[PDB]
């Protein structure tokens, strides 16, 4: 199970040498007040760190240089208790990579009315000690999370917990690696995509193999390790009696077996498979991958890394309790003017994370990639709100294109299909939401999240610096097209 | 064996319907007189067509639209006998995608100088009638070659003919395809590029197959067929005797023969391998290689695409007497001060045609990707003049760099070298020419060809409209610097 | 009297994991015995420093975020002894902010003709091993300078040395403040300039104190200090006998102790005055900022801090045995046709290490700025050829402008001139140089420079990615107009 525990955010306070040595230590223990209760709250899914207050430009350098050394460290959130001044922060700010969110609050709620004097307004220089720091961030073109709020109410927190998810999902892309086996399917153009820009911008680390290589691996596999699979199948899973069915189950064991040894022996992230290249291999590998998947490894099909580093990131983020993160393909609709809905699933691989009956194994004749009748787990899909991403190549940048979309639950029995399947509303209307991701150049291949929001994917971009196109509720086609030719050129020279 | 005499140029004669129609048949006459000389003439590589002169504006666009139908037309040849206003000429470029070559000629060398009258200036307008016709090719971006010079003249007709044989180059690479047996060797950034832009750009059409499918060619090939090469093979090389060195001769034939069957069946013009991803083959494919690149594909190693289809559409360029085309790699320097050369070779797969002796076959240890010690064509480079190409991707476009050299005779012999190599000079200096091809970006796989000029390349590079950066002798490395810089902001935005 | 020696050089060489550990022990010793041999030079003016090769991409990051960390570190050598693949290099040279020099060199001259085999290609692979490397420049569109040649010959040593020189430099204004006696000359315009946009581009922090800060400074300074000075002035200058120039000779001694004692205490590289605001203090500083520029100090006058940061730096750079850095002043010319000259000078401040004869201290009449008869030190020029640099704030950018000129000895002698002078020509034609000085916008406050080469501010402006321009031999008009054109659009949106 790879979940987020390890990762520090550095909480970082601002000063100057210019104050008395009393007043700081005034600030200090404020600071300490507010980080130590914040970590109270059980809404964070990280640790914080409080260093030292900053008050010369070579302590704001000096701890940044240690913000982008340390790879536990995720992201740092800044706020100016006093007035700092922003040319102190120029050389520090001008060399981190880390992710950067600006909270800006004021520890103490209402104003004692009767009681402010000057001695209490050079303490709590709240109001205009960050706008002066906001200027030094919109100025350098840095980019960085803003939020506003008092740390005690909710909302603020929710939405720099959000944040830190956000944060350390790009970091879990920036070390891990992502794993080819095979290359992309022959004449697809939406799943190719520039490997170098891939690690220039994103991070995302890729490298090829040859599928022989996993062929080796499938077949050296101990025979007393997919019987300890075989349990744990009956104790989750599993059809009727020992049959051909059985047969399949132990194929995809020993090749989940072989894709474990090998995943973690590349410290990878995130895979992809192509069906059209498997040679040696008994059967199109499946139920393994949505067993790799079920644990947080992403995974994309017919070769697409972008699919593939997306729902690895995009599973980082959704990671709690109300977990759900697929990989999915938009696979038929469902044309009733009224009820007008779409049918994801796939031919296999499916996320048993976003199911909510009991993920029941299944066989079925599939003649794709001409191998034996390969497993794969069938289930119905969740109820409730949820969005579907995709980032897709466009020659000289990278876009992300989101749809939120509302699930409902299945009305209908299908005996003859065999994949598990989600239903789903484009919002706001099927013909506006799907002419749009047209419009948008989405592809087919895309990130199914029930555990998210648009808030996550909309950091996200902001946090790398890529083109970010939402279709919400409130979806206007022709100002949707304009937005499209606006975004072509900020983006294309500068970034 | 796949040659280029079919390819014919379509010669375009411009007038208009303002005009008696006595005069314009003496303008077809006198074109007839032109294009019928000029097919005399052995230096042009393939036929022209004369077409009815042009009078309309729907005349035109029908050339041109039969132009971008005709599969065999490679080229258009546009001149102004008399004087054709360009606004009838707009509707007709706006639609083609034929390289353009514009002539600027005048059926008659001197002025009858006691003869001149209004009947004469009216019928040879050519002085001011294509002066409004480039007009219109700067107005509408268009790319395009301009030549000037009496068709009866030598140095014009050299011209021409390197602008044919270029524009059948490209022709040799938006109909064919690209074959990529295994993907690039992993983390390797100078041979990965984005594989749909190149289709868009450069029209290659570009897919991957697994290796295993060709390990599936390899072992059903008929015995009678290898020793029907292994006859071929001692009519012009072959090692002394049966030992163990005989058998990596028939290995490597029935690798050819495998070869010759995938790549006829699929409409390929080159193809790529990869040496760390080779299953279930017996050997790293080499003397095969080099056979095939003697005829005409082209090739380039551990996945690098761009080499590949550079040197197949290089290799269709240079295709006569002078011939000689092959994939390099400059391997290792020579750093005497007074004659600093370098040696250019690969570990198996250098073509034979820019040989300068008997290609003799040999067979010596190589542990490159672990296999079975293959075999290998060894001989001396040619002497002479020559190029060294490479085209690389720059995330947002293409880049074409070149660097003329002087190639000489081997001074000393080399008996543990176990591949072919090639000696020569970059020009001016290899300290300027080596740091202006690292600061260009070049990749360290090459396509060097004897057969071509700095001319050839760079009509490519203007029809296809890329960045071309020449290393010639003239080469002064602040203003190359200044060069790369100007030049990446018009690729650009504009194209 | 600060110098530089502290500052290290990491030298970086190249490798993979997928290697032996052997045959990777032989680079790390080959890499020990250059660089060794490279500190025995006496050329290089700091010291080299080998780190273990690097082989994986996580060592890569590990390296940079150390060297951005360090700050005694001030510039990376990069050298690919071995095939590296790039995409390896791209997280860690995504993170540093330190120069780097690119060597492209084989430890080998010559080439074993009898005994090159697979196991010494497969060692020396730094022919086709940094070619890829420098592809992943290009492509991140990384600042560095290239160096071509083996490590033993000196015109290599040369350019890497003067690299060094430079790319400590700039730590000497990343890390150091300039302090502000006063704001700029009221009206003036080429003396502005934006102080944030410095922070941001160059590093120069800046900040500006009231005058009557130092004429606080200037009169509590012991008495016992100033002859201590004077016995000093005696050993290299002075004039006659105590009178009333031994007055100002005292008044500048207190004025030196206190700028001493300022200067210090806030970690300053450059200073500033201004000669219309010296409120308090009873005379002009003169002969105390001769004795500061002396040292390392850089200065500049009317509030200019352009020119004391560009003379601090280039002060840093030519601090060994052809020492000779000014603050400069184009005062007055010479007209006649066949021998144009131009004779710079200042009002008091000229640094007396460009001197020519015995620095002899002499006071004058002075009403500039209303105070009494300030010291100075009078001298002729140097001899041999200098160069003359300025950079100027374009609104959105900086750009420098450098002219090469020939300083020549004085014809004829001066007896009434008070202040320190030098003759020189502009390269080529007074009348082309200074035309062109001014189309590109060149401040009349200059820092002369006998001590460096036209190189050494070429790799400055290169490392900061600034606009240069030069005004060597090669000066043709209309191609510097064009040039400033062309320069002004890639410096306006890229950088
Ligand atoms: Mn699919
Ligand atoms: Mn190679
Ligand atoms: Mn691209
Ligand atoms: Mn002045």
């Amino acid at each position: 199970m790879i979940d987020l525990k390890q990762y520090e955010f550095w909480f970082l306070v601002g000063s100057q040498y210019l104050y008395g040595l009393e007043t700081l230590k005034k600030v200090e223990q404020q600071a300490s007040k507010i980080v130590d209760s914040l970590n109270d709250d059980p809404i964070f899914p990280s640790k914080i760190v409080l260093k030292p207050v900053l008050k010369s430009s070579s302590e704001i350098t000096e701890i940044f240089e240690k913000a982008n050394a340390d790879p536990k460290c995720a992201g740092v959130i800044v706020w100016m208790h006093t007035f700092s001044p922003s040319k102190m922060w120029i050389r520090g700010l001008s060399i981190n990579k880390k992710p950067l969110l600006h909270l800006h609050t004021q520890y103490n709620r209402e104003i004692p009315w009767d009681t402010i004097d000057m001695d209490y307004m050079n303490l709590n220089q709240s109001a205009h000690g960050d706008r002066e720091h906001g200027f030094i961030h919109a100025r350098m073109r840095l980019p960085r999370k803003v939020v506003v709020g008092h740390w005690e109410e909710k909302e603020v927190r929710e939405k720099i917990a959000k944040w830190m998810r956000v944060a350390c999902a790009i970091q879990d892309g920036r070390m891990g690696q992502i794993v080819r086996f095979g290359d992309n399917m022959r004449e697809v153009a939406s799943t190719e995509g520039d490997k170098v820009e891939a690690q220039i911008k994103l991070g995302w680390s890729i490298n090829t193999w040859g599928v022989g290589e996993l062929a080796e691996r499938v077949k050296a596999v101990p025979e007393r390790e997919v019987e300890e699979l075989l349990k744990e199948y009956r104790e989750k899973y599993i059809m009727p009696e020992d049959e051909y069915s059985l047969k399949a189950i132990r194929e995809q064991a020993k090749i989940e077996i072989a894709l474990r040894e090998f995943l973690a022996a590349a410290n990878a992230v995130g895979f992809t498979t192509t069906f059209e290249d498997l040679h040696d291999l008994p059967q199109l590998p499946g139920l393994a991958v949505q067993r790799l998947m079920e644990e947080g490894y992403g995974f994309g099909a017919e070769g697409d890394w972008k699919a593939a580093g997306l729902v690895r990131a995009i599973k980082v983020m959704g990671t709690s309790l109300p977990g759900g993160t697929s990989f999915m393909e938009d696979y038929t609709y469902h044309l009733t003017p009224g009820n007008e809905l779409v049918l994801g699933a796939h031919m296999l691989e499916v996320c048993p994370t976003i199911a909510k009956e009991k993920p029941r194994i299944e066989v079925h004749p599939l003649s794709i990639g001409g191998k034996a009748d390969p497993a794969r787990l069938v289930f119905d899909g969740q109820e409730g709100p949820a969005v579907n991403a995709s980032i897709v190549d466009m020659g000289n940048r990278f876009r992300l294109v989101v749809n939120k979309v509302l699930s409902v639950p299945i009305e209908r029995k299908m005996p003859k299909l065999p994949t598990a399947r989600v239903l789903w509303k484009p919002l706001p209307d099927f013909k506006r939401a799907t002419t749009a991701w047209i419009l948008a150049g989405g592809s087919h291949h895309t990130a199914f999240s029930t555990a998210i929001d648009v808030e996550y994917l909309i950091d996200w971009a902001e946090a790398l610096e890529i083109e970010y196109v939402v279709i919400d509720e409130n979806l206007d086609l022709e100002d949707f097209k304009k937005e499209l030719r606006w975004n072509e050129l900020y983006w294309g020279l500068l970034k």
